[PDB]
């Protein structure tokens, strides 16, 4: 079965630490770049309201079949497709699924068994699962999860110190510097289900990139120091499909699919976590990632330059 990656650091600053964090991630990069993935709690009282407009949240999840790699039937390409979901209906959706999955209520479902069943399905060619994401949407949809001041909603007064927060993912540093930004970003959404993952990848320009549960059942990581990223890449192309062995990066980042034990099994470092609601998880420039959601949530990220 599967053996847990040991735990990559765990950060819990405090409130004087906590005050700017491009300032409090350069002093734990000399440990974090050696994990390539680090969670920050922040401090217990630092607890930023739920921003979204969840009236008007409406979105088309993207399906998800868990073995989609090992199932390589009559009218492949119409197996499941999309349609529309509120954040209500599609949380419905999910701790049903969930719930009905383990025969035991959401909550009660011990992480380390959605893990393992996670990668058992992922391998699997008698059962297939198919789940749905609703990723990669657009913080200029909906509106941030974090209470912004472009006077588009309203803001309370207690709630003003989280809108001029530097830890708000709005307020991260986006501009590259080069000489084509003197001759010449937003966060992403996802909401999540038991099941629902992404894949192993780096982010574009080797940047780092910063990641916030706003609430809802954990997010599982693995995580891959940037100096082990060339021995990733080749594990990935020894056992990748010879269809997709050739293929550009970004588009095999599209169905980089593996299993951590494999890549530990040939020496490379992965370290996991499971991101709790109200806390950060940060990925180092070059840090190859990827993980699943253990249920219905809510996550908020965006690349960031130092
Ligand atoms: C590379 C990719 O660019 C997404 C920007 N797109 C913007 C629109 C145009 C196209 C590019 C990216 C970045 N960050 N990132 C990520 C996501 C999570 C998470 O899910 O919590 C955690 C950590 N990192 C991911 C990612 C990686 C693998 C898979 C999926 C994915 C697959 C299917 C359905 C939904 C999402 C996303
Ligand atoms: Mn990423």
């Amino acid at each position: 079965e599967f053996v847990p990656p040991p735990e990559c650091p765990v950060f819990e600053p405090s409130w004087e630490e906590f005050t700017d964090p491009l300032s409090f991630i350069g002093r734990i990069r000399p440990l974090a770049e050696k994990t390539g993935i680090c969670k920050i709690r922040p401090p217990k009282d630092w607890q930023p309201p739920f921003a979204c407009e969840v009236k008007s949240f409406r979105f088309t999840p993207r399906v998800q079949r868990l073995n989609e790699l090992e199932a390589m039937r009559e009218a492949f390409g119409f197996e499941q497709a999309v349609r529309e979901y509120t954040l209500q209906s599609f949380g419905e959706m999910a701790d049903n699924f969930k719930s009905d999955y383990f025969n035991m209520p959401v909550h009660m479902v011990p992480t380390e068994l959605v893990e393992k069943e996670f990668w058992r399905l992922v391998s699997s060619i008698e059962e297939d699962v198919i789940v749905e994401y609703g990723a990669d949407i657009s913080s200029k949809d909906f509106g941030s999860g974090f209470p912004v001041k472009d006077g588009r909603r309203k803001i309370l007064p207690e709630e003003e110190e989280y809108a001029l927060s530097g830890w708000n993912l709005n307020n991260m540093p986006v501009l590259e510097q080069s000489v084509l930004a003197h001759i010449n970003k937003v966060p992403w959404l996802y909401v999540g289900m038991c099941f629902s993952s992404f894949c192993w990848h780096i982010e574009d320009h080797w940047s780092y990139s910063i990641n916030y549960l706003h609430w809802g059942e954990p997010k599982t990581w693995y995580g891959v120091p940037s100096h082990a990223a060339e021995q990733l890449e080749e594990v990935m192309r020894e056992l990748a499909p010879e269809l997709f062995e050739s293929q550009p990066d970004l588009l095999h980042q599209l169905v980089t699919i593996m299993n951590p034990n494999v890549l530990m099994e040939h020496g490379v470092p992965v370290y996991r976590t499971n991101q709790c609601a109200g806390e950060f998880v940060v990925t180092f420039p070059r840090a190859y990632h990827s993980g699943f959601n253990q249920g219905y949530n809510f996550a908020e990220a965006v690349n960031f330059c130092t």
